[PDB]
């Protein structure tokens, strides 16, 4: 092999292959190459016929390793060949692995692509690297999907419905897949990932220029590469995160930093991400917030509410719309009676245009005053309040829809067609805002403001128009919030209506929730729950008892998201989270989550750590369990430290009511 | 135009194009042809270049519309026109519509297609037929997946997040594609679907013969079909449902028969497929099977519990798997702790080989004798018992693994490489329960049986040999039970596991849970919930509260399927199980579902009649609604009127317990 060596890692590369291995010199850990086909990396091309093929790169006619610098090894992978022999002439690959002189820091890069006549796509490099050993290591892959998750590296007793579901999954497509950065659908939200066993762990940090995506493989032995072929697979069960490199479309530096760390696990890798973020310029804390705009403490333990009208997709429907008279009332009832102390009220269906025509505060639902009348009793109990604004779609059912405002693209073709709320350039979309925004602040001397949409997702076309329209908001200087969010939005606003879990997605039968995100960045973004998937609604996300515990654990606000006709029965809610949560979310709201763990076999007792002070232990399952200590956590239980020493503990409990 | 006429119906057809409509002459409504491109027929087939492409039939250089008989309409369509104006000289498509003389019932049938030099692959017919109309129709389509679903035809109130959900993806791809009939996915559990509106209910049923697959369009404007033109679709949002046949593999008889009911809605289409049940041989009562066995009385009232051992999945698994001992202590609490006074009692790790080798009893579990009494003790009770049982998996970890029993196709390839459950080809089926079924049987004096996998699906490849291991088994008249069923197993079984609904599933945003099989099939065949989805797991389906409530109103028993650990917090769950649910499951378990409906704007108020003289009415959402005579249902409440006289009133509830 050659060499690469430091104090704390020895890289061993293999130079007819260019597979690499990694020990941990500390533990003895050894991280291994792909153990299936002793691939370097896997590329995806066109053939001499036009049909693209997968090809182990470690085949290809030449290959070429040295030690180029003292802590640099070239690779060079020359002409690849073809399932039938045939070869690839004049494509090559050229990449580097670059040791960092004093850290367990290893950086890996993709250097240079040529294709010949024929076209390059998806390159997985390193490919089904840093592997576990399923059923042998003891760990997780750990993928910032949305808030974030793990997927065990071994079988582990659970409800037997969920076993059955998660097992099946680890001998079938489910857990194979990849996935993309910086969306707000089935995406990872931070861009990184890693592995772990009970010795050490490695992540890889993703070059802040690239949009690779990012494969998984969880527990699977590779069927998936032979159902084509109508044989058994003979690899072997492992776990393996890749990133993919898009090579027909990359234009930024194709660089991985993988992070080794001696008895690491996800905890330690958001930290060392942590760094990282605050480098890149993401990280404002809401300390520094908090100083430049005192009303951001009206959020700490504060429920959000949003009172939902059927706006913005209808106005004014019938069965659906609030009057204003009717909000004020929502919100004298909220704090009157059900002694609610700090709130953030969002009522949509506020105007009587369309947006991104978000004007005139409507007439049809009381007028001016009486929404005023509204906004200035919830501001006398001391609440944040904002209307529904957007300044992204283009609706079919708007009278004043056109498609003059929609971008086109190199073709002249509209985009967006099939995604109604995300429809208007960006370009436009400050123009749009700035059409009455300062006029609803003025009139109803607004102290925040909520914007859907358009800062949901971090993608590069249209970001200019996107960061304009930050900018914009963020001079006004409210309590301000935005759905989703995306990491590079966090200096522009105070808190985002989810970053928490979609109710269907890949790795959903196979993965737990870990607070990825909010290890990273609590101080810096208030979270609270999504508006499709709030506390009062039963998901695939959990019930009442299961989101209210997750929301402390996590450290996440309260969201009750109900159409007017359902308030009534908001009520019990209300009156759980107000008793428990939002005095936890007091507490530990500014802090930051400093560890998280699972403390049973079944993965669902959990302990969080805040650095307020407060330690908070729930059980998100049905049966009580032990932990250290043999202190017992009921079934949808809690025990609760708070920075003053007092213990709370205390469960949910359903019961039925026969007259 | 041509028209067919009775009394009941006027079909007017379009010389020109082929399309039709027809007039229901009692409410006088008329269901038009393709709203959006007046297309008969959509058939997709390989053009000059060998690309795929759709057509509109009615665009044909040649279409021929003839009355060949009092009442039949024969159709020919003749050299379908490409997008580039080029024709496919040679095709042709032949088709015809016969109108029952005296009932409001059309058979339309394709009844000839040539190729030509082409390749014809689906063909929708007829095309965009019997739409609702969004929010002019108030209505719904019916589709029988699983136990079947409704999806409106028009916005309706429901909660925020709810909606936003519903009508997002009334706009994208989310309201748009395909199911296919007879599985355990996502597809249909019975051949035929429907429209109707407040004026008039028609449904169609497939061929026996035939396997279409089911087009959907739920409330889409068409904007699918120009995504990648970037136009904005010209149509109007509609509901339709219509047939795909498989011209490249369709041997059978590529008929649908169209039922026109005045006034109807799903419960009286469900009541005209009925009647086509019985005529199939699928119909044989619960009456009937408890008069071949007196046994099949203790299925009423009795709850489902499936203690799950991690077996199948893994043998003697620390951590899940039950020692006989313990199973027999869980049977003694259940009864005489809990007081559960009926039961059906399935243990899952019984045997210490793998599946499809079930047996022998474990030794490692305790031994023969320590099973033996487990199970005489609940005969003791009255209960029914069953191990997990199944002959079709061949499993990787499994260290008597072979292909030997696997299928393969006219390559030498093997079938089923991707479904480990699945595996074993059914001719050899039998044989393997052959050998030890009747060992089990005699040694433990069995009652019962449940039989995993085989008949969750009605495939064709394999038919013959499921058909004779349902046989074999039938024959020894023990009460029996088997994974999710289908129709045309109910002759064989007492109860299926399942047939309720996936939690991820195509439709579930812009859907509504209705009893459609079970308004078919209750008299039949017993159904309880599904093991992956157990009445004690919180997922999609609901939580406790929910599926208690839904279980009443669509007549299936309770499901409790849980790792041994949890027992202890199933206690709640069981004691409620049985006060509210096995009394009701009790008195309705051999009768008739009469009738279901809808009681609230939402959707979430239901009422359900069972011809054993018991009402059930319940509230499915969190706020109380008032229904007929201003009778108010609490949040997650109900009232049942049962056949003694007495009536059940009462709700669940959540509370908090602070120590
Ligand atoms: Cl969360
Ligand atoms: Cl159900």
């Amino acid at each position: 092999p050659i060499v690469l060596e430091n104090g704390k890692l020895n890289i061993n590369i293999d130079s007819k292959t260019g597979c690499f291995s990694v020990t941990e010199k500390t533990s003895g850990h050894v991280w291994k190459s792909d153990p299936w086909e002793n691939a370097a990396g896997l590329l995806t091309l066109t053939d001499s016929k036009g049909k693209k093929q997968t090809v182990n790169i470690s085949k290809s006619k030449k290959i070429e390793v040295s030690k180029t610098a003292k802590n640099t090894v070239s690779l060079k992978f020359i002409d690849p060949v073809f399932e039938d022999g045939s070869v690839a002439k004049g494509v090559s690959i050229a990449t580097e692995l670059r040791l960092d002189p004093n850290n367990a820091q290893l950086d890996v890069e993709v250097t240079e692509h040529r294709s010949g006549n024929f076209t390059l796509y998806d390159l997985r490099y390193p490919a089904r690297a840093f592997s576990l050993k399923t059923d042998e290591d003891k760990g997780a892959a750990v993928i910032p999907q949305k808030q974030g998750v793990i997927c065990p590296s071994y079988i582990f007793p659970m409800n037997g419905g969920r076993f059955c579901k998660w097992d099946d999954a680890t001998y079938n497509n489910k857990s194979q897949g990849s996935l993309e950065l910086f969306n707000n659908g089935t995406g990872l939200t931070m861009p990184w990932w890693g592995t772990y066993n009970e010795k050490s762990a490695v992540m890889g940090i993703v070059d802040v220029s690239a949009r690779p995506h990012m494969q998984y493989n969880i527990n699977n032995n590779g069927q998936y590469l032979f159902n084509a072929k109508g044989v058994m697979s003979p690899y072997q069960r492992i776990v393996f995160l890749d990133p993919i490199w898009k090579l027909d479309q990359e234009k930024g530096k194709m660089r991985i930093s993988y992070h080794f760390i001696p008895g690491g696990d996800y905890v330690d890798m958001a930290k060392v991400y942590q760094k990282e973020a605050k480098a890149r310029g993401h990280f404002v804390s809401l300390q520094e917030k908090l100083k430049r705009n005192p009303n951001v403490n009206k959020l700490p333990g504060a429920i959000y509410f949003g009172i939902y009208g059927g706006y913005p997709h209808y106005v004014n429907m019938p069965g659906m719309a609030f009057t204003f008279d009717e909000l004020k009332n929502i919100i004298k009832t909220i704090h009157d009676d059900l002694r609610v102390d700090k709130a953030f009220v969002h009522a949509w269906g506020t105007f009587s245009n369309f947006v991104p025509h978000n004007y005139p505060i409507s007439e049809a639902l009381g007028g001016p005053e009486k929404l005023k009348a509204a906004v200035d009793l919830a501001k006398s109990y001391g609440y944040l309040y904002s209307s529904y604004h957007a300044y992204s779609p283009m609706l079919e059912n708007d009278p004043n829809f056109t498609t003059d405002l929609m971008q086109r693209d190199a073709e002249g073709k509209l985009m967006n067609t099939g995604s109604r709320w995300a429809r208007v350039d960006p370009k436009f979309q400050k123009g749009l805002a700035q059409k009455n925004i300062e006029k609803e602040i003025s009139y109803l001397g607004l102290e925040a403001d909520i914007t859907d949409i358009t800062f949901a997702a971090y993608r590069e076309n249209g970001k200019e128009g996107r960061i304009e329209l930050a900018k914009y908001i963020d001079s006004f200087n409210l309590v301000n919030g935005t759905e989703h969010g995306q990491e590079q939005w966090i200096p522009y606003f105070d808190m985002f209506e989810g970053m928490t879990y979609l109710e269907d997605r890949p790795l959903s039968v196979i993965s737990h929730p870990a607070p990825l995100f909010n290890l990273v960045y609590h101080e810096a973004i208030a979270n609270f729950g999504k508006i499709q998937d709030p506390d009062n609604e039963v998901t695939a996300n959990g019930d009442f008892r299961i989101k209210a515990l997750r929301s402390m654990l996590f450290g996440r606000g309260t969201t009750i998201f109900f159409a007017p006709y359902e308030f009534e029965g908001m009520r019990p809610m209300i009156e759980m989270a107000r008793d428990l949560v939002s005095p936890v979310h007091k507490e530990t709201f500014y802090s930051e989550l400093k560890s998280h763990e699972y403390l049973s076999a079944d993965y669902k007792v959990q302990r969080s750590r805040f650095s307020s002070g407060t330690e908070v232990i729930a059980n998100l399952g049905p049966v009580a369990q032990k932990i250290e200590g043999g202190i017992s956590i009921p079934g949808y239980g809690y025990r609760i430290q708070m920075k003053d020493g007092s213990l709370k503990t205390g469960h949910f409990q359903v019961s039925l009511h026969m007259d």
